[PDB]
Order: C-alpha cells, then structure tokens, then sequence
C-alpha cells in the first residue's frame, strides 16, 4: 500500500528525491515486502538494486526432508531456490504479469542448476533484482506498474503460489543426480551416459534439447550398468567408462562431439529437461583443447614439450602469445595443477602435434629435433601413476589403440563397442609428472600494472580494471553468474595484498571443495584457488570486496577450477617458483 | 566564434534546445567548420554525429600525382585518408589537445590500410564524429572545452598542420603495396613473403609487431624472388609461392601460425610499421577452419563428404548445428562460391577427418566412412580449377606425393624441404562443379524480423533478434568492417523486393570487385553478394537503408567473400536451388 502513496507523493518531483526509498523499506502486499539496496544516479543507470522477500509457503518437510532449515542438504536448497527462480522467470510466459515494463532485471537461469546467489531460502524467500526505475521528473507510475502490477502478481502467483509437487520432483531429480556423480570413481567409472539421454541440443546456439527426431543414446551391452537412485527409488542403466583412455572413433556427421560436450556439462546437473540428465562425469574434468595467444605464466610443459627455441625454458614456461601445442599442453598441466582427473579431449581443438607422430614426418626431420613428446605416450603414465583418464573423440587415427581401454565406434548416433577389433587391428599393424608443484601467486607483479573496478562481460569475459581476461575458450563456464563470481575473486585477490598466503592456507586446509551444486596434485596456486573458492562459498557467494562493480545477486557458483583458469590467463599474471 | 557565445546562453537552459543545433552548422576557427548531423535525445545517447571540415592544405600533385582531385588513384585516395585519421588520433598521445573530455568518438583505424567513411578527401578534408555532449542542464562550459579546447587543436595541428614528406611516403608505401599483390599472380605465384618482414605480433591480444627480438624473415633461396616497386623505385626481395599445394611442416613453437596468419592478412596493406608490409597473397585468400555449430544452407558440400546419416542430401546441406568436418566443408564451397583462389590452413583449427585418413581408423572401420579427405581433392582443385592451398601441417607426411613445395621451419627460420619430402613419400609409396546453382529466397529468409540492423564489436551482428556468429571469420580486422557488413544486411532487407535479383544482375555485371584498399566459379548467392558490395563502394561506404542504427562514418571496407560468410552463416537462412 505504502509505496505507491509515497509515489504520488513524488510522482511530479525531481529525481534526487528518489535517494530517500533507499534502505526505505516497503510492504508492496500482503505476501510481498520489498527492500532497497540501492538507488541509481538516473533512470538510465541500469538498475536500482532491490532486496525482494516473501514467505515460503511450501512444507520443508515434503521437499528438504527437515523442519529447521539449517539441516537441509545443501543440494536441496539449491534445487529449490533454482526451481523457484524457473518458476518466477516463467511467469512472463504465461502472462501473469497483468503489465510488463520489463524494467526487470532478474538473473535467467542456464538450464544447468547451480547455487546462485540469485535467491536464497532464509529463516523466507529472498529474490534480489535490478530495476530500471522510470523525462527527468520521476514519474511514479511507471514504477507503481513495475511493482504491483509485474512483480507482485509473478511472485503472489509463481513464487507463493509454488506448485510442491513441480518442486519436489525438481529436487528429487537434482539430488539424485548429484548422487549419481556422487557414486562414480566408487562404482568403478569416471563417466556415465544414462539409457534414453537426449544429448544433441536444439540448434547450434542453443542449449535446450532437441526437440525433432533425436535419437535417445544407448549403451552397448558391453559397456551397460546399473544404479539406485536414492531419493526416487528409479533404478537407471547405461554406458560406463572405466578409468583410463576412452576413444570416441567415427568418421562422419555421428555424433561424437556431441556426446563430448554432453561429457563436458557433466560436471552439472540441470533442470529435468535437459535430457542430458543423468550423464555425469567426474566432478573436476577438464574439456581440454589448443588456444591460441593466451599467455602463459609457470606452467611446467615439459612432459609433453621438450626443446624451445632459444634456450627457453620449458618447465617454466611463459608468453604472452602461445602455440596451439604449447597452450594446449600448457591447459593439460594448468589443469593437472588445478587438480583434475578426467580429461576431455575433442581432437578438432586440439593440436595434432601433441597428439600423435606420422612416420614420413619423423623421417623427414627427426624427432630429434622436434620438441614434442605427444600424448599418447603420456597417456598410459598418467592413468597408470596418476589416476588421471582421458577420454577423446578420435577422426581417423588409430595410433591410439595400444593405449586404448574402450574403443567406441559412432555411426547415426549408435555407439558400438569397438575395443576388441581394434586393438587387434593395433595387433596385426605391430612417471614422469611431478603432483607437487612448485608455483606460487606474485600479487606484486600480477597487480602492479593496474590503475579500479572489476565486472564480468557476458560469458566471455572479465574486465578486471584496464585489463581484459578471455574466457571464451575456458568451454565449461555455462552461466554470467559464474564469470561474475571470477570477477568477484579476483577484485578480491587484488584488495587484500595478507590474502595469498592466507587463502593459501585457508586451501590446504580443505578435503573437498564445494561443487557448484552446493555439495561438498598440489600447489600454493591451487590451494590458493581452492581457498578463494571456499571463502566465497562461506559468504553465500556474495564477496563485496571494494573493487567488485557487480549488482547484488546475479552471481553462480562455479567449481575452483575455473576460477584457477581466469587468473591463469590473466595476462598481466607473474608467479613464482 | 558564435559557437560558444552560444552555447553559454544556452548553458543554464533544458537539453532540449540542443536541437537548435541541427544542420545548424558553425566555424569555430579559420581553418576549421563543423557540421551537427545528429542531436542526440539524452545526455547519455550514444553522442551527437558531427561532421568536422579542414582544408586540405598538402600538394596533391607530390602525393597524388594529380592536380584535379577526381583523377587521383583510389590507391592513394584511400591512403591519404587513412593517415589523415591516423594522425589526427595520435594527436591525443602527443600532448596536442588542450584539454581531453574523452566524450569525442572518431573511428580507431587498425593497422590496416582500408577504405572508411570517416575520413573523405572531398572538393578539402571530411572526418566524421560522435560527441557526448555533456547535470542534464546544459553544460555550456562543457561543449566550449570539447570544441576551442579539444578538437580545434588537434585539427588545426595534426591534419591542417600536416607533415607531407611522411603522409607522401605513406601514400608510396601504401600503393607500392597494392601493386606488388597485384603481380602476384602475373609473376607465377599465389603467396610473396619479403624479406625483412617482422611477422609476429607484440602480444596475443596485439596487432602491433614484436618490438623486442623478433627475428627478420628470411626466403629460402629455393624459393627467393624479387619485384621492383613502381612508386618508390625500390627493389624488394623475397619467398614466392607457386601454384599448386604448399605444406608448412614443423614441430612446435617454430613459428608457422604465425607466418600463415601474415598470409591471412595477405590481402590487406598494412601501415609501414606493421612489418608484414610487403607479404602479399591472392587477394581472393581465405583461411578455412572447422566452425562448429555454424548453420549451413544450399552448400554443396558433396566432394568431400559423399554420405550423412538418414539419407540427408549432401548436394544440398543444410544444419542448424553442425559438425567439425561439415563446416569446414562447407566453409570450403561457401568460399569457393564466392571465388577463393587460395585456401589457408591451419591444421589444427582444421577438422581433421577432412584431411586424412589413418591406415588403422580406414581397417577398423572400411570407408564404403562418409568422408573423401582434402588430399584427394586437392591436386583436383589445383590442377582443374586454379585453386591453390597453403597449409601448416603438424606431423603428417601423408600430403607429400600432393605437395609442391614443403616448408621446414625451426625457431621461426624455414628451409626448402621439397626434394627431401617427396623422397620420403616415394620411399614409403574434375568433381568441383563452378556453376553452383544456388539463389537467395529473401522470403524465408527475412520472415521472422519485427528493425534494427548493428555490427556488435569485431564479432557479431545483431540482425533485429537475430545475432550471426562472426567470431571465427577471422580475416574480419575491424569494427568498421562489421559494420559494413550490417549496412549490407540492412539493405537486403529493407529493399527487400527488387534488391535480390537487382544486385545479382548488378553483381554479373561486374568483371572486377574492389578490394578493400580501394583498388580494382559463379552463382546468383555470388553474384548478388558481389552486387551488394558494389554499391556500397558506389554509395561510399553509406548505405543508409533504413533499418540501419549506425552513426555516419563508422564504415570499413571489405571484401565481398566477407559479406558472403557473414550472410551465409545467418541461422535463419533459406535459398533454393
Ligand atoms: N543422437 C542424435 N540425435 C539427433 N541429432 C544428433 C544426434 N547426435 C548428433 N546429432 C546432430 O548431428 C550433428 C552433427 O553431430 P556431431 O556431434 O557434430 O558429430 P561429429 O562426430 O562431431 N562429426 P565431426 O566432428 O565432424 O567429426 C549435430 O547437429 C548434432 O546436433
Ligand atoms: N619471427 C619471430 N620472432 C619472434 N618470435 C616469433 C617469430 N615467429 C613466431 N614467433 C613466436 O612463435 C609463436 C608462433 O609460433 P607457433 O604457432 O607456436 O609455431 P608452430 O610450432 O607451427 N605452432 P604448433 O605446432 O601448433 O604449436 C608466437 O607466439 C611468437 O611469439
Ligand atoms: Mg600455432
Ligand atoms: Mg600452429
Ligand atoms: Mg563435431
């Protein structure tokens, strides 16, 4: 009732008035109560942060499996706080909002469900948003609009008036699959592909499935297994992957990328959709491809590069732009030191030199005098002392097959398994890894150039003051609230100059790392990492460190790996060693 | 002088009154005028188009070799007003303004020599603006510093105050520069890579060369040649590439992306600096890669791959979502179309079931495998069709019977390894049609439109909802020349009834396309695109059909292959056959 009155109050007037709402708190309904963060210097500002908070209606019981909220499963409340984010975002779909501004900002949801600090279920509902507040005059009504007319009926109807049932099997079906991810290295694989999985997507810009004539993935009998679900009681079936090297071999328009990148998302659990529900992958595996002209700085290359022009030293290597073999590599160690044991390789990024010899190509120089050591005889080395797996879809090279755990054959989108014939086709045609890692974080020539603010751009990349991070190729960054959580470490590595040693620390500490579904190889840089990531965990994804130029609530978790990955390629980066 | 006396009236009064300033055009010098195109609506609005107008005070006889301006060559038309831009922006790092609102928007040339609206040698010097002219009470005060203090004195100084012997030698260079790409094909070859040449750039991120030891190119003497410049008299030495297939072999880290990616700007001239002045290729040259995702519509891409799953029709290709080998297909034909002469690969960013095929992966698995690889191809399109490839192979040999020269190289030096090679291979040892019937059905094509048609950075193009995916047409080196590339888009649209088989009529017609510095295989798709580039270089590189959000002289230009790819790749594509 309130706020409007006060609008009329204020509808003439000039728009200075405005900064007396802020903090100024106003019941909007009976359901809905509405809370200023802040209050921008003009209407076109991009928007005047607002604190949204409503009652939950739903039993906590039926959907957390507890009365007080503090026990809840994490994994729940991120299911929760998700789905009722879906739910008041769908709102606009369904033409509730009897007017629609669309002055609203409100953080879309990928269609991959992650913590967000988004909305948050506190003892309450609590949705915070960006508000475009309506010449010069203030013009009251168009906010009154905003309010009661777009805003209260999307939460009255969407957000109070929840559907538990929608709710619960939501949850159900997240939970599961976080314990199906859950149950992986146990049960014997690094990856499952679940039976009736739609992976292809709706369109190449799309992330949505595909809606005419897929083709749901089947397991071999070879490859199938089983598992209980929890939380459904559902009992599901499918393709397992062994530890080791996993080939995707087929040559054509099958589908081997495809499932590839199904591989790569799953690291996640998305909405009941998405049908590539119930394909998990080891929860720190790592796509990993060839880029080009990202610097580089510490990485030790030299097991799978050996000779550098000039004396330069491979094994701490540094540039400021890189080859498609030695940025590659340089990923491979990047993420051995970030901690990963999947790796996931789609040859058509990748740099055919790390990957395999031809024999006319020795023979016309000698591998003498070519640096390269290439992956496939390291590959047998790392899963063999290491535990770390790959697997990778292959286009016409069969050098792999000596090395080969599963050769798997694609064709129309039906996987064959093709491991007997081929290593008998290898047949008839017939460590070295330091876990320890010395590399440091130097904040001193890291920071020294910059002169600020830090925001993240899209999904692609950070502004991190006058500098420029690309992300456009770090392929499993799958929402703007994960880059923006990065934007958020980062202008926090650079406000406090006790911090590295301290986040150092407040990382080695650790057992498990939160994933970015809210349950729960070293070095200073990845415990440093992992100290960072577990740090913005603990304050509810929401860092505010000075330097941060982000709006309150439109940050997503995301693993420490990728955090690893941004100050990685920060191209400004110096380390010590 | 009445500017300001002016504009301090009007300093307490509304914005509005700014649209007094309209057309309204004022001397606020002697030598300079400025002409207001634009007003804009807000103190935000992107700014206020403005035309700014000098003399032309050099010699046009030393420079263009002419004392009327409409004989002048293009050549050096172009060139003059590219280092007229040039100066005036280093006018900033020099100390020259006064005072620096940073609210004045004047195109950044690349490090590329192109045709672009911004600067016009008209009879004079026309150099086109955007300025914010600045609490929403007017700032009299404000514009007063943006004009007497920031932009007079850089006018006046850097392009009134011009140094003639440098812009003379520019223009000398520039056009020396055409001239020997223009014999390139005469003097039996594809590629020219002079001496001297500091190929690699300072960063990846930088476009400017290697300052700290870059390491001078060298030709091979295998493969040495020389060309005698006309306009400098100066006789420059260097690699030339024959016709026919050229492998650059290698090992890691020894400089051949680099080299091929001079090749790739090969079609461009580059300012003096930019140390690949001097290499050249076919200025038809396009740099093929695996695209991932791209949509395809109307490609032929049948010679390489013959099958797909479910008896989709290769002869007539089309994906919403697509394949590493299918897009680079079909970027193969897309380009071929649209009359390529030389093809760029990189055979990492190459999908490679394209290019070979393993002895093992054929076994396994017989080929009755979709795929006919580039290396069957490829004498076919050399021999039959004129159409030549140069490509950095890592680490397969199997090219060599195919090859006509081979390239070493090691830390960034090359050698001459033909003999050797094709040793190793004998040791160890049409189908293109050019009348490609394809039409564009502006029906389909434009159906789902309610617009606006803006170049999004170097990158993208906002096409109303739609957004069209250039970042991997990499031969795209600026903002100008997207945006170019929207002005086209916008007049395919907006004149949308007779425009499509006017221009392809209007595009037959021609018997030469202009390149982008401004010198001078067949469909309807080809035709009209070339019809389209045409007429924008008729119309000055301003097109302002109607539906274009795009300040006056923001324009680069490009190459027709350019607006080919652009419109091509557009995801709600129909054309009939
Ligand atoms: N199971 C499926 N059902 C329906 N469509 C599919 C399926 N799998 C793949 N596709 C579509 O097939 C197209 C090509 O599949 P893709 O995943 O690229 O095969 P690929 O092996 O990557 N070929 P390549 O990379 O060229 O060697 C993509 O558009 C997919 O969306
Ligand atoms: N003339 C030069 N002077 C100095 N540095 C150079 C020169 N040429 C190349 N480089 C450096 O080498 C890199 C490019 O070479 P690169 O592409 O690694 O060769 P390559 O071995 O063919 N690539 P790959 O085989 O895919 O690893 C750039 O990052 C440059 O820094
Ligand atoms: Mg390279
Ligand atoms: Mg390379
Ligand atoms: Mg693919």
């Amino acid at each position: 009732s309130p706020l409007m009155d006060f609008f009329h109050s204020v509808e003439g007037r000039n728009y200075g008035e405005l900064r007396s709402l802020t903090n100024e708190t106003y019941q909007i309904s009976e359901n809905v109560r509405c809370t200023f963060l802040s209050i921008q210097s003009d209407p076109f500002a991009p928007g005047s942060q607002v604190r949204l908070v409503c009652p939950c209606t739903f039993s906590l019981e039926k959907v957390l499996q507890t009365t007080d909220l503090a026990a809840a499963n994490p994994c729940r409340r991120v299911a929760a706080e998700d789905f009722i984010l879906r739910s008041f975002h769908a709102g606009y779909r369904n033409g509730i909002p009897r007017r629609t501004s669309g002055a609203v900002q409100v953080l879309r949801p990928s269609q991959h469900v992650l913590e967000r600090s988004t909305v948050g279920l506190v003892k309450e509902i609590e949705i915070f948003a960006r508000v475009k507040l309506p010449g010069r005059r203030i013009d009251g009504h168009g906010a009154i609009d905003i309010f009661y007319n777009e805003l209260v009926p999307l939460l009255e109807q969407c957000v109070v008036g929840l559907n538990e049932e929608d709710l619960h099997q939501h949850v159900i079906c997240v939970h599961d699959q976080e314990e199906l991810r859950s149950n992986l290295l146990g049960a014997g694989y690094v990856a499952f592909v679940a039976n009736g999985a739609i992976l292809p997507r709706d369109a190449g810009n799309s992330d949505k499935p595909l809606r005419d004539n897929a083709v749901p993935f089947q397991s071999p009998k070879s490859l199938e297994c089983s598992f209980t679900l929890p939380h459904s009681g559902k009992t599901i079936t499918g393709m397992g992957l062994p530890p080791g090297l996993t080939l995707i071999a087929g040559g054509g328009f099958h589908g081997k990328s495809t499932l590839l990148r199904a591989l790569e998302v799953g690291i996640y659990n998305h909405v009941p959709d998405d049908g590539r529900t119930y394909v998990v992958v080891d929860p720190t595996a790592v796509k990993i491809r060839a880029e080009d002209r990202r610097s580089v700085h510490g990485v030790d290359i030299s097991p799978f590069i050996n000779n550098l022009p000039f004396g330069k030293t491979t094994n701490f290597f540094v540039t400021a732009d890189a080859s498609g073999s030695t940025s590659q590599a340089a990923n491979i160690m990047e993420a051995l030191e970030l901690g990963s044991q999947l790796l996931l390789l789609d040859e058509d990024t990748c740099a055919t030199n790390l990957m395999y010899r031809d024999a006319l190509m020795q023979m016309l120089v000698p591998r003498a005098q070519e640096p390269i050591t290439p992956f496939v005889e390291r590959v047998a080395d790392l899963s063999q002392n290491h535990g770390v797996s790959s697997i990778m879809v292959i286009g016409g090279s069969g050098q792999y097959f000596p090395q080969a755990r599963v050769v798997l054959v694609m064709n129309a989108y039906q996987i064959s398994d093709c491991t007997k014939e081929a290593k008998e086709i290898a047949s008839n045609s017939s460590s070295v890894f330091i876990p320890d890692v010395n590399r440091c974080f130097d904040p001193d020539g890291s920071f020294t150039t910059v002169r600020t603010k830090v925001s993240g751009i899209g999904t692609e990349s950070i502004r991190f003051s006058e500098e420029t991070i690309d992300l456009s190729m770090v392929e499993q960054i799958v929402e703007e609230g994960q880059v923006n959580a990065i934007a958020q470490c980062l202008a926090l590595l650079y406000d406090g100059e006790r911090i590295v040693p301290e986040m150092t620390t407040k990382g080695g500490a650790l057992t498990q790392l939160p994933s970015p579904g809210g349950v729960c190889f070293n070095s200073n840089f990845s415990s440093m990492i992992a100290g960072c990531c577990s740090h913005q965990h603990d304050k509810r994804l929401e860092l505010r460190t000075p330097s941060c130029y982000l709006p309150r609530g439109f940050t997503s978790a995301t693993r420490h790996i990728e955090i690893g990955a941004a100050l990685n390629r920060l191209r400004t980066l110096r380390t010590v060693t």
